[PDB]
């Protein structure tokens, strides 16, 4: 797995700011790092995920083997720090999606997952969808909502929202709702690569979750020569499809790219 052909692209759209980040580096020898962070409410907890989480995984990693395990730790360490960081005024409102994916030795892919990032696996010419949106319509998140005295309210086009601010039931940051049960332990799927079928890895945000669905990303990326292009196709693509929100893609090759 090379780095030097990873796709990336990250477009602002129609808002004041870019309050989406993605990174991908190699952590050591064995395991590498891709992630995107979705924000909403200003772009602090998603830049600060982004600045701390690389660290925050080295330092778990000669102390824990499982990777789902680990992810789940690193993702609550950062949560920790985070509020710490926004206690000591819009930084109690600041949140964002984490999507991470971990893969060690070439093969092993774990994915963590809080809010409603993508992670979609090629496999086969077919999506396999690598994380479940925690919104709340989803039973078992509805349930933690009304159980930590929180609520749903529905707006005026139909879409559930947690005590009628929050469109999604698990987040880093979004203090506020963090008692009422916004949590930021992630959801983690582990799967063994098969470098004759998995063609690549996309993460996207909702700029362009929005506009399409999975099968429809994994259109996009396979009319592309390379994951560069790739990449900015898809969110361009969303872009084309009148998106208001930032929008931001990640493609990493596999074998059968
Ligand atoms: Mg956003």
């Amino acid at each position: 797995i090379s780095l030097e052909n990873v796709g990336c692209a990250s477009q602002i759209g129609k808002r004041k700011e870019n309050e989406d980040r993605f990174d991908f580096a190699q952590l050591t020898d064995e395991v590498l790092y891709f992630a995107v962070y979705d924000g909403h409410g200003g772009p602090a907890a998603a830049d600060f995920c982004h600045t701390h989480m690389e660290k925050c995984i080295m330092d778990l990693l000669p102390k824990e083997k499982n990777l789902e395990t680990l992810l789940t730790l690193a993702f609550l360490e950062i949560d920790k720090a985070f509020s710490s960081h926004a206690r000591l005024a819009t930084l109690l409102t600041s949140g964002t999606t984490a999507t991470v994916a971990l893969l060690r030795d070439g093969i092993e892919l774990v994915v963590a997952s809080v809010g409603d990032s993508r992670a979609i696996l090629c496999r086969k010419g077919k999506p396999m969808k690598l994380t479940i949106d925690h919104t709340p319509e989803r039973k078992d998140e509805k349930e933690r909502i009304k159980k930590c005295g929180g609520f749903v309210a529905w707006n005026s086009l139909g879409q559930p929202h947690v005590n009628g601010r929050l469109a999604m039931t698990r987040s880093i940051g979004d203090l506020d709702l963090k008692t009422s049960g916004v949590i930021a332990e992630p959801e983690t799927k582990r799967i063994k690569l098969h470098h004759a079928d998995d063609s690549f890895l996309v993460l996207t945000t909702d700029g362009i979750n929005f506009m399409v669905n999975s099968q429809e990303i994994c259109d996009f990326v396979n009319q592309c020569h390379d994951p560069n292009e790739a990449a900015h196709a898809v969110t361009e693509q969303a872009i084309q499809y009148g998106t208001e929100d930032n929008s931001t893609a990640v493609v990493v090759p596999f074998g059968a790219w």
